[PDB]
Parts: C-alpha cells; sequence; structure tokens
C-alpha cells in the first residue's frame, strides 16, 4: 500500500565509471520489487536483489530519474519519489570564482561565478544541495549564482559543474572546491 522510499548510498552523485547502490525499500512484505529508469526502461531483474541495484561502472546510460514499486498485499505500491542519479568527470572542469570575493560579511551575499573554456548548456553548483542555471541552447561559457546570506557559524564550500542540456544527469569533472570566509 505506502509508496517506497529510494535511496542511493554513498550518494546520488558518483564520479565516473564508479559504483554506488540504488535501495528500493518498501514493506516487510513485499514480494517482488521493479525499478525503472527514464533518460521507462526497467532495471534487469537478476540485477535487483531484494530491491537493492548495486551499480560496477556508471555510464552516461545508467544516469537518469529512478523510481521503483514493489507488490504486497495483491497491489502494487505507487512508483517512490525519483531518485536522480548523476555521474560527474565526462568533461574538463570548469573554474569557479566568488565575485568580487570570497570575504564575506556575516549576513551578506556574493555572486559566485562558473566560467568553461569549452560552451556549456548549462551549469550546476553545488554546496557541500545542487542548483542549475538558465539553459542556452545554444551553450555559454559561464553562469552566475547567488549564495547567502552567510552566516559566520556554518561552512561555505561549494563546487560547480558544467553539462550538456542533451544529457543533464551527465556533469563535467567538479571545479576546485570554493570556500568562503566569513570574517569573525
Amino acid at each position: 500500500i505506502p509508496k517506497p522510499t529510494l535511496w542511493a548510498e554513498p550518494d546520488s552523485v558518483i564520479t565516473q565509471g564508479s559504483p554506488v547502490t540504488l535501495s528500493c525499500q518498501g514493506s516487510l512484505e513485499a514480494q517482488e520489487y521493479r525499478l525503472y529508469r527514464e533518460k521507462i526502461t526497467r532495471i534487469r531483474p537478476e540485477l535487483v536483489k531484494n530491491g537493492q541495484f548495486h551499480i560496477p561502472s556508471i555510464t552516461w546510460e545508467h544516469t537518469g530519474r529512478y523510481g521503483c514499486q514493489y507488490y504486497s498485499r495483491a497491489r502494487w505500491s505507487e512508483l517512490s519519489d525519483p531518485l536522480v542519479l548523476v555521474m560527474t568527470g565526462a568533461y574538463p572542469k570548469p573554474t569557479l570564482s566568488a565575485q568580487p570575493s570570497p570575504v564575506v560579511t556575516s549576513g551578506g551575499r556574493v555572486t559566485l561565478q562558473c566560467e568553461s573554456q569549452v560552451a556549456f548548456g548549462g551549469f550546476i553548483l553545488c554546496k557541500e544541495q545542487c542548483l542549475n542555471s538558465q539553459p542556452h541552447a545554444r551553450g555559454s561559457s559561464r553562469a552566475i549564482f547567488s549564495v547567502g546570506p552567510v552566516s559566520p557559524n556554518r561552512r561555505w564550500s561549494h563546487r560547480c559543474y558544467g553539462y550538456d542540456l542533451n544529457s543533464p544527469y551527465v556533469w563535467s569533472s567538479p571545479s576546485d572546491l570554493l570556500e568562503l570566509l566569513v570574517p569573525g
């Protein structure tokens, strides 16, 4: 009856040609699990062991939006909330900078800019929680993101990525980390 939960361990953002487990968690009385991917495709039965889909080496093809259901008490459950599985590392890293400065006054805001030598369809900023930038169908070499208000009691560590609009779950190698200083 109750919709299952679908999660990824370590995370749902995975560095490339690497591995991760997708876990569909339903009733203890589940008789069968089915896992689907939209880029629906069905993840082969032999791959899903008790609702667990452990992955060997990720790829353009494994990235995308997953949902799972299980059967119990003569019903298929509803589909789980979608789990978005992203692979990183497919393109050269962009550069991440703070405009005007990564030193930010407590309660203030800053703009972080992601810039690339090769044009990308869009950019992603993640706090180490990711945000994408406006799409450009012809592509752009930079995106900007507003961050804050920043507090002195939290860490503000970000990386950015580029991606192609036709494969949005496949991202560049991450930019170098950028951390903000809130002076105290």
